[PDB]
């Protein structure tokens, strides 16, 4: 006796049917009114074709291409007889496109990543800057500047970027209710970012550790992860990239910031999954984490931003990935980088293909009066597969972050353009929370100095343990 | 049957009885003759007691220390009826006092590391100059012009150092062929320097690639290793170290070198265990190594110097480990910095536990007219076990190289202090080769600078691939 939340009243278009639109396609089907007929899939791959065969849904094999997606697309989300949702799990595909098409022609749209077109991650004509997440984002505000209002359009609503903005929400809400701040929470996004100045919170890691593992050993020159490799990998030689906060007294010589957009970002010029940061999870206690590009690192610390009278920001918090991927990922990424170049091939963990583990992804929120604090999800592989199918726990804190999303925008469904950080976090996190496993909050008294300095000299900031100076690893 | 090479009449000191002693003993009693009863084995654990009481071999549980070693090891020493044999393959014993106590006693003695005793290894009021192999290798050389010829002691007799040494010398004679260079096989140390320097080799990297794995995943805060967990940490916690070659151009800010000593040496202020570099082996094609200190960076630089009559060095190769372990101390790596304290369990990976995979051992000899030359060991678990008890591939290239160090010793025991560059390679190898499993030479077009400058701008040096300033990864 599973929810259903809505009825969808048109076509349920499925851009992509790898690890996350395999693991989403059930929820769909669990939670939402609508014929059958009505969901389609699309994606080139014969192993995707073969799995859609098997379920029994309609699937068409072809790329979307900058060529074909206006010819594809738009007959398909305007079949009728009333708005119809596009649900995009791909890559390789631009967002931004797909999505001012969706809107254009009145249908809902979500994703979980803002991707170019294919050819974009590895131009060799194109600068660092113009690689980062950041100036992928600024497509997506000045595509809302331009158009304002119109259809409820849901950009990098998965696991994270995605669920961790609610998670940031809900625990700057219980670190204030901790110390005995009572009073209604906040309301508006300028609410939001003064109380985390309040709160005197310096910044926020997203802290994750995979520990999920395989029942066969890492092969030699294979990538093995539990998600996309194809998207891990592309978001891994991304330069690394951060939300920047006001605190910060020192950066790396490398580093780099933006001449224009909304502010709140530095990238370095190095790969960010060959970049290592000091971080901190409940079930890994002190680890490297890889300081991986993603979208919420720019779109937290942008919500959580206080400014003057002139607009410039008097407060922002560090905002950034510390990923601890599931060991054979940490071996593939060590095989990748040593050899200079991608494995010959890779392979996806299949839930079948796990013998155990978590994926334990949370907020760490950092430099306020108890120190830091982690809030999230501790998801095991056992838990997972008895409450949802055909996904590990790394896929279902996704697909249920791309569920709640849509139970949003059917909910509100005219509300234009939105990130994570704009949605209703509670509403989100009520639809979420039955597919979290466990969801805590813990203190902890670790700090980016702990054991430091050792035998060796290190350039640190003793006044101030969570400088990103004390967290980089150097 | 196997080959008895010598009658030894006199006490047998084994002192420890790990990984090594444990693969060294029955090593021992395979080839050579003695009544078992002269046999004694000294280590402070249990587990070690058990072990040697099921051998018959008599047993004394202690720890030597710098109080108890004289009044301990000199009656072991002079029991007789003849010479003696100290086989030191202990931790936290120091190698230089144990030796000069065999010397004074008449018996010959072997060991695998320049070990100092307990305390050490982490003692806060150490530099970190004082900390480096250099400087523990620089009380044996000082000893060794204290006391000139006399008993033999063999010093850093095992697999690197030791063996790695021959596998030089032979990689320079089969250099030498392949490249046309015409001349007798050298028979000093300054021909085989010149031999080096007419070849153009400008540096070697002791390159290898361990590949067993276990029948069991890597538990969570267990440090796991094919050897010594305690010595591979004490090690990767030294400094990086490296002998430092003539044609280098530059070096890291954080380099360091030694103002009196033999000269070849430079360190580096960070751990080595945590220092990356590139290499190539012929199994793992390009891959990072770890920089780990190791007493032959030294001395095969050293070794291989060339002086002008000033006796101002004109050439030296590089010379530096390459380490890639198995995958299991690779995440036992990640997860020791990453957490910046010690596991609190560990353990060493038996044969019994060993599914598959090889030790890759050699020298990559660089910078000469074809590019790169790899010689070495291609070990494999199974072709271990066929050949000797109680120990895996890693284990058995050390105990057979204790074993070629022993013959060597009885065959020339007035020989003084020496080193494993010292002993006549020809003879080590004919006792060693039997459990080397294949022994080949492979060229590569490989460079550092393979694949590179990549899409983010590097700190490199086009002129000259083999550089340091390529291979070292920032
Ligand atoms: N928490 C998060 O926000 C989060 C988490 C995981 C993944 N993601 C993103 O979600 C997306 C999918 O992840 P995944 O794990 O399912 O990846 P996946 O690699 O398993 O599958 C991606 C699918 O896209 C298909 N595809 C490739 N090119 C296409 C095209 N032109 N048109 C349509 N389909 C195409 C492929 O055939 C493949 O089946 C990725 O972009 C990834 O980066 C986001
Ligand atoms: N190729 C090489 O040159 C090479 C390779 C492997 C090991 N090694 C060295 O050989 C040594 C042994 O390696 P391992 O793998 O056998 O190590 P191990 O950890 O397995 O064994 C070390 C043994 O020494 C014993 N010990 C500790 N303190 C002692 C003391 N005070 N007196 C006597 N014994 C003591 C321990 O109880 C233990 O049994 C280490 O020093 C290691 O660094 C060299
Ligand atoms: N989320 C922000 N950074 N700003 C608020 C944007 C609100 C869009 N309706
Ligand atoms: N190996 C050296 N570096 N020098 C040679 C010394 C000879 C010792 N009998």
């Amino acid at each position: 006796d599973w929810p259903v939340y809505h009825r969808i009243d048109g076509p349920i278009v499925m851009i992509g049917f790898g690890s996350i639109g395999r693991g989403t396609l059930p929820l769909i089907e669990r939670h939402f009114a609508f014929d059958r007929s009505k969901l389609v899939v699309i994606d080139p791959s014969d192993e995707a074709r073969k799995l859609a065969e098997a379920r029994g849904v309609r699937f068409i094999q072809q790329a979307v291409t900058r060529d074909n997606y206006r010819e594809l697309l738009v007959p398909l989300l305007t079949a009728g007889p009333g708005q119809g949702f596009c649900v995009n799990l791909s890559v390789d595909t631009s967002s931004l496109d797909i999505m001012e098409l969706a809107r254009e022609n009145g249908a809902l749209y979500i994703d979980t990543v803002v991707e170019p077109w294919l050819g974009f991650y590895f131009d060799p004509d194109l600068k660092p800057e113009a690689r980062s997440n950041y100036a992928l984002r600024e497509t997506v505000l000045a595509a809302r500047r331009n158009k304002p209002g119109g259809t409820t359009a849901v950009s990098c609503c998965g696991a994270n970027p995605g669920m961790v903005s609610w998670f940031v929400k809900q625990a700057l809400v219980n670190l204030a209710a901790d110390l005995g701040v009572t009073g209604e929470e906040p309301t508006t996004r300028e609410e939001w970012a003064r109380l985390a100045m309040d709160l005197g919170v310096k910044g926020i890691h997203i802290a994750q550790r995979d520990t999920q593992r395989a029942s066969f050993p890492k092969p030699f020159d294979v990538f093995v992860n539990t998600w996309s490799v194809e998207g891990f990998v592309s978001e891994g030689l991304q330069p690394a990239e951060l939300g920047w906060g006001t605190f910060e007294r020192w950066m790396p010589d490398n580093a780099r910031g933006h001449d224009s957009g909304c502010g709140a970002g530095i990238y370095l010029l190095q790969p960010g999954a060959n970049t290592r940061v000091r971080s901190w999870t409940p079930t890994a206690m002190a680890q490297y984490g890889f300081l991986v590009t993603h979208n919420e690192s720019i779109s937290i610390a942008d919500f959580l931003t206080v400014r003057d009278a002139a607009g410039q920001a008097v407060y922002r918090p560090t905002c950034h990935y510390a990923y601890h991927p599931c060991n054979d990922a940490v071996l593939s990424l060590h095989e990748m980088f040593g050899s200079g170049k991608r494995q010959s091939d890779w392979r996806i963990l299949d839930e079948t293909e796990i013998v155990d583990g978590i994926d334990e992804l949370g907020v760490l929120l950092y430099g306020h009066g108890k120190n830091a604090y982690w809030y999230g999800s501790q998801l095991s592989i056992e838990e997972t597969r008895r409450i949802a199918p055909d996904q590990n726990a790394t896929g279902l804190q996704v697909s249920s972050a791309v569920l709640a999303g849509m139970v949003w925008a059917l909910e509100n469904p005219n509300a234009g353009i939105v990130e994570a950080d704009d949605l209703d976090f509670r509403r989100c996190l009520e639809v979420q929370t039955p597919y979290l496993g466990p969801v805590v909050g813990v203190y902890t008294d670790w700090t980016p100095l702990a054991g430091r300095p050792g035998l060796f000299p290190e350039d640190i900031d003793t006044s101030d343990p969570w400088q990103f100076r004390n967290v980089l690893v150097r």
